[PDB]
C-alpha cells in the first residue's frame, strides 16, 4: 500500500510532469519493535497578511476552531491574560479607570498602561477555560508566530483521504489558510533514540541548503526531502522511497491526450538496528539515576555523562547518553556525544599502552620491576595513591589493578630507550617514543575512527608531540589526547575478543517494500567487520584481561567498590583524570561481561565532577546496567 | 626517476613469478616545482642477537663506521653516557669510589650504582666524546635497540644501482648485516609542509597493521607499502605505480626454459598541488617573525598560531601552523592543525550570525536598534564590553567594526521570538533558534566540514543547545562552538565570493603516468566545487561584504594592522575570550584581499595570547602577507 503525495508539477509546453513523494523506509530495533514510522499528516498554516489587524486573526480562528480540533497544552499564561483583555475590554477597562485618565492625562504611556493590566488579572482567567475558547486562543497564538508573509504552522496532524477530500477546501476558503497533505515521521517510542534517528528535511526545506551539491550531484532535484542529520542521512540511501513521476502530454485546451510512467513509486528500504530498546530505556534510566545518585555530592558542574554499551564479538550497538548542565540537574539527550565528543578520559587507556610497550621490545611480560615517586630536574610525579614512600615491586597486571601512573611512566621511558635513572634530565626529543605510543594504542581504536555507521564521528584531539616529554608521559595515563565513548567501548571489545577490533555498527540488517508486515526479506546484513587484530601475542593478550579482572574483582582494585562482584563478573579499568572548568575532574570508566565467553562491553564517562578521588564512584551504572541485561 | 626494484618471489613447480615495486607519483606545486620526488636508496640493515653480546656489537658498529658516514643528530644524551664504557676507569676507578665500597659491604645494590654513575655524568664529560666516536655511536644505537632475531636499520644510502654492486660486500661477512635497494621519498623544499605530504609506509611494515582491511579491501597485498598519512594517503590511489611483474619457467635444474612479461610496470601518477611553495615558504617565515614579533609582549603560552590562505576557486595556496612551549620558544611543525584542530574563535563569526538573522527576519537589511550594556535576571547579569554608556545609531554593517556583541546578542533574542526588555529571565527553551542560527552558519562553512581533499577533517566541537542560554548568546558571538582555521577561510571566502561557499581542495591536478620527466598528460582536474549560496540576498550578502569593508580601515578594531597600505582587503576580526590553561584568550583574524574582484582570502588563529587589551597587532601577519602577493 505505498501513498503517494504531489510534490512537483512541471509545465514544458504540452508535456506536465507530476512528480509524487512516497513513505520512506522504517526504522526498527534488532527486535523488530518500530523506531521510526510514518504518517499521513494534513498540514494547516496561516499566511498573516502585511497588513492584518488582531480582530481579523481572531475572526479566522473563530471559524477554524469550528473545523478542527486542538490541544491548549502550549497555551501561555500571558496568552490568556492577553486573550482576556481581547475579549472582555469592557471588563478589562473597568479596572483601570484611574490609569485611563492617566493614560490621556499627558502622565504615564500605554506600555506602563498594559503592564499594570496584567496584573490585575486572577479569579477571572477562568471564565475562558469555556474550553470553546481556548480552543480559539490556541489556533489564534499561532497566527501571531511568526512572520508577514511567511506560513504559521497551526495545525499538522494524521488525516486520513477521505477527510482531506471534505475539509480542505473549505479550510483554504478561510483567508490566511492553506492545507497541504505531508509525509512526516511518527516515534513510538516518542522522545527515547531522536538524536539518533535524525530527521527528514521539511517539505518547505528543499534539499537542506548546504547539502545542495551533495544532494544534486546523486540526481536528486532541489525539491526533495531528504534525511539531513544521522541514521536518516546515513542511510539515506536506503530508507528512501523512489518517487512516482508521470509524464501527460495535453492538447491546446489541457485535455489529456497521452501519459507514462516514467518511473511508479517504490517504499523506502525498513532498516533494522543492533540496538535493543528496551536496554535503551533502562541504560537511559539507570544513567539518569546513577547520575543523580550523587545526591549533589559535589557534581553540579558536572555536565556531561555518556554510556556506550556494545556486543564485543560483532559490533553491535545499544547505546546512549545525558549532558546535565546542572546548576539545576535539568538536562538534555547527547546522545550523539558518545562517538561525536571527545574526552580526556585518564587511567583507562593503561591496557593499551602495556600492549604498546610489549610490541616494541619496551617490556616483557610478566615484568615486576619497582615503583616510586620520581625526580626529574624539578619535576616530581607522584602516583596516585602513595605520594611519599612506598616502594613496592609489582608487575604488569599488578599496575592496571593499582592504576599505578609510574608503572605507564616507567615503561614510556624504557620505550623512549632512557629508562629512568632519580634526576635524569627528561629526554628532549620523543618524537620517535611518541609515535610508537600512539601506534600502539590506534591499534586498538585510540586515536583513530572506530568507523560506526554515522556521520561527524572524531577520533580525539591529537597535537604534535616532539618536545613535550611531559605531555607524553601524560599519553601513556591517557591525559594527554582525548579519546571517544566509543573509543573507549572499542578498545575493551578489542580486548575481549581477543584481540580482533571490530568495527561497531548500529545498523544491523536492511530488508524490503512493506505498508503491512513488520518486516520485509532480508536485503543485506550489515557486518561488524575486522580492521584488525592487535600486534601482540596471546600472552600479552590474555595478560591485559588478567590485569582487568583484578582491577575489578581483587581489593586493591580501583573498581573494587563498583564492580567487586555481582550478577557475572566483570573484567575493566578506572579512569581518572584532572582538568580545567576552575579544575574539576573527569571520570572514565570501562569493562565487559562476562569474563570466559564474553557477550558485552561498555564504555563510560562523566565529566567535570569537582572531585578529589577518596569518595566518587560512577561505575555503580556499570554495575547497574550489567546487573539488568545479566538478569 | 627510472627504475625497479625486486619485492616478491613465488616458486610452485618450476613456474618462478618475480614482481618488482615502481617509484610512486610526484608531488608538485601549482606551477611544476618539485615538492614530493623519488630515490634509489640501499637499506643497510642489523639482524644478531642470539650469538652475540655487546662487545662485538660494538665491534661490527666501528667496522661499519668506516664504509657509511651517519647524521649524528639522532643520538640522546642518554646514549652519550652508556657509550662511556669506552671510557673505562674514569667512571668507575674515579668517580665512583664511594658507591664502590657500598656495593663491596653490601650496603648497596648494582642497579644503584648505575643509577648514580648516570646522575654523575655530566654534559661536559660528553663532550670527551670525539667526531668519530658519534660516529660508532649513532650505528651504535640503531643495533642497539634490536630485537634479538630481528633486522634493525642502519642507514638509507643515496646509491647508484650502479654502485649498489660494488659495496653491496657485507652478506653476513660484516656478521650481522643485510642490504637492499628501496624507493625513498625525496624533498627538495626540506621540512616544509611534511605534514600535508605525509608519509608512505616503510618496506619492512608492508600495510601498517591499523591499516589492514583498509587497503586489503582493495587488493592490496600485506607486502605492499601504501600511503600512511595525509597526501600520500588521500592520493594513495593516483600516487601509487603498477608493479612490474614477470614470469618464468624452469627445468629441475633452474635454467629458464620460457618467460614472460604480465605488467612491465608504471612510476605512478603525478600530482600537482594549488599550493605555491614561494608563498608558502614565507608565510613560515612571516609566522615565526611575528610571533616572535609578539614573544616579548607575554606569550608565555601563546601555544597555537595557523593560517589558511586560498583564492575563491582554487582552494589552497598556503597552509601552516605551528605549536611552541611556554615560549621557551621551541616552535615544531603543525600545519594539518589547520583543519583537524577546533579553537574558540569569536567575533569573526558575526558576518555569518548576521546572515541567520536575515533568513529568519529577526534583522532586516539595514537595522538600527542600539547599543546598551543591557541586564537580565539572576539581579544581575549585563554585557558588551562596557558597563555604563548608551552607544546608538549603528547599523548592521555599523556593528561590525565595533566588533559589538551587544547588536548580536539583540539578533539572537530577536531571533528567538523575545526582544530584549530589561530583567527578563532567560528564555528556558531555546532549542529552535539555537538551530536557526547553527543551520545559518553552516551555510558558510561554520559548524560543517569544509570538504577539503586531505584526511581527519574535524567540523568542530558541538554541544548541545537547548535549556542552557548561558550558551547561545555565546554561541552568537562565537564563544560556545569551536570551528578550525579552514572553516572560517571557507566562510570568510564566502563572502568575498558574493555568497558562493566553495570546496576547498590541495589537489590541482592529476596527469597519467609519464615514463621520463616532464609531468605527463593531464589525466583529472580538481575543481573547487561550489557546495553552496548562502539563501541571503544579493544585497544583504552586498551588507556583510559592506561591513567587512568599513571594518578593517575604520575602527575609531583591525583597523590598527590592516589599516590601508598595499591593502585594498576588506576583514573582520575575534577578538574573544577563554579562560583554561588558568585564564588567557584567543585571537582570530578572517579578512579578504582586493575588493574589487578578490583573488586572495585568508585566516589566523592565535590560541592562549594572555593579554586582552587592545593592543596586539598580531593580525599584521595577516597584512604581512598581502604585499607579497599584490606587488
Amino acid at each position: 500500500a505505498q501513498g503517494s503525495h504531489y510534490k512537483q508539477i512541471i509545465k514544458n509546453d504540452e508535456n506536465i510532469t507530476v512528480n509524487e513523494s512516497v513513505p520512506r523506509g522504517r526504522i526498527l530495533d534488532r527486535n523488530g519493535k518500530v523506531l521510526v514510522d510514518n504518517a499521513s499528516k494534513m498540514a494547516i498554516t496561516y499566511t498573516r497578511g502585511r497588513k492584518t489587524t488582531q480582530s481579523e486573526m481572531l475572526d479566522t480562528a473563530e471559524k477554524l476552531s469550528k473545523l478542527i480540533k486542538m490541544d491548549t497544552k502550549k497555551i501561555t499564561e500571558r496568552d490568556k491574560k492577553d486573550f482576556w483583555i481581547q475579549l472582555h475590554p469592557k471588563k478589562a477597562k473597568a479596572m483601570m479607570t484611574k490609569e485611563q485618565a492617566m493614560l490621556a492625562d499627558g502622565s504615564i504611556k500605554q506600555d506602563q498602561y498594559d503592564k499594570q493590566l496584567l496584573s490585575k488579572i486572577r479569579k477571572s482567567q477562568l471564565d475562558e477555560l469555556s474550553s470553546k475558547d481556548l480552543q480559539v486562543l490556541a489556533i489564534f497564538r499561532e497566527m501571531n508566530a511568526g512572520t508577514v508573509l511567511d506560513p504559521q504552522m497551526i495545525k499538522n496532524e494524521d488525516v486520513s483521504e477521505k477527510e482531506y477530500a471534505a475539509v480542505s477546501q473549505q479550510l483554504s476558503k478561510l483567508p490566511g489558510v492553506n492545507t497541504s497533505m505531508d509525509w512526516d515521521r511518527k516515534y513510538p517510542y516518542g522522545d527515547t533514540l531522536r538524536g539518533i534517528f535524525g530527521d527528514v528535511s521539511t517539505p518547505a526545506e528543499g534539499i537542506p541548503k548546504e547539502l545542495t551539491e551533495h544532494y544534486l550531484s546523486k540526481g536528486y532535484s532541489r525539491n526533495d526531502r531528504v534525511g539531513k542529520s544521522y541514521l536518516e542521512y546515513q542511510y539515506e540511501d536506503v530508507l528512501r522511497g523512489k518517487k512516482k513521476e508521470m509524464k501527460y502530454t495535453t492538447d491546446k485546451s489541457g485535455k489529456v491526450t497521452s501519459s507514462e510512467v516514467l518511473n511508479p513509486g517504490a517504499r523506502g528500504q525498513d532498516l533494522k538496528l543492533t540496538i535493543d530498546i528496551d536496554l535503551q530505556k533502562e541504560v537511559e534510566a539507570l544513567l539518569d539515576k546513577q547520575i543523580k545518585k550523587l545526591r549533589s555530592q559535589g557534581a553540579k558542574d558536572m555536565d556531561n555523562a555518556m554510556m556506550v554499551v556494545q556486543n564485543p564479538k560483532n559490533g553491535d550497538i545499544l547505546a546512549l547518553a545525558g549532558k546535565q548542565i546542572n546548576k539545576s540537574g535539568k538536562m538534555t539527550d547527547y546522545d550523539i556525544g558518545t562517538f561525536t565528543s571527545q574526552f580526556a578520559v585518564g587511567s583507562s587507556v593503561k591496557g593499551g599502552t602495556l600492549l604498546a610497550g610489549y610490541q616494541n621490545k619496551a617490556i616483557k611480560v610478566g615484568e615486576t620491576m619497582v615503583d616510586e615517586p620520581l625526580h626529574f630536574q624539578g619535576g616530581l610525579t607522584k602516583r596516585s595513591y602513595f605520594n611519599k614512600n612506598g616502594h613496592v615491586s609489582i608487575n604488569d597486571k599488578q599496575a592496571l589493578m593499582h592504576s599505578s601512573n609510574v608503572y605507564m611512566f616507567k615503561t614510556a621511558l624504557k620505550l623512549a630507550g632512557d629508562p629512568y635513572y632519580s634526576g635524569m634530565a627528561l629526554p628532549s626529543d620523543i618524537s620517535s617514543p611518541a609515535q610508537k605510543l600512539r601506534r600502539g594504542l590506534n591499534q586498538v581504536g585510540l586515536g583513530v575512527k572506530t568507523g560506526i555507521d554515522l556521520p561527524n564521528e572524531t577520533r580525539g584531539q591529537i597535537e604534535p608531540l616532539t618536545n613535550n616529554p611531559g605531555n607524553y608521559l601524560d599519553l601513556s595515563i591517557g591525559q594527554y589526547d582525548t579519546y571517544t565513548p566509543l573509543q573507549l567501548s572499542q578498545y575493551v571489545s578489542t580486548i575481549a575478543n581477543d584481540g580482533y577490533r571490530i568495527q561497531p555498527h548500529i545498523g544491523l540488517t536492511i530488508h524490503e517494500s512493506t505498508n503491512k508486515d513488520e518486516v520485509g526479506p532480508l536485503k543485506k546484513k550489515i557486518n561488524g567487520t575486522v580492521l584488525n587484530k592487535v600486534n601482540n601475542t596471546e600472552k600479552e593478550i590474555k595478560q591485559i584481561q588478567e590485569g582487568f579482572k583484578m582491577a575489578f574483582n581483587d581489593k586493591d582494585g580501583t573498581g573494587y567498590v563498583s564492580f567487586k562482584d555481582t550478577v557475572v563478573p566483570t573484567a575493566g579499568k578506572t579512569g581518572t583524570a584532572e582538568v580545567f572548568q576552575e579544575p574539576r575532574v573527569n571520570s572514565t570508566y570501562i569493562g565487559y561481561a562476562p569474563i570466559d565467553d564474553p557477550k558485552l562491553a561498555f564504555s563510560i564517562v562523566y565529566t567535570n565532577q569537582p572531585v578529589p578521588p577518596p569518595w566518587l564512584t560512577g561505575g555503580d551504572l556499570g554495575r547497574d546496567v550489567i546487573n539488568y541485561y545479566f538478569k
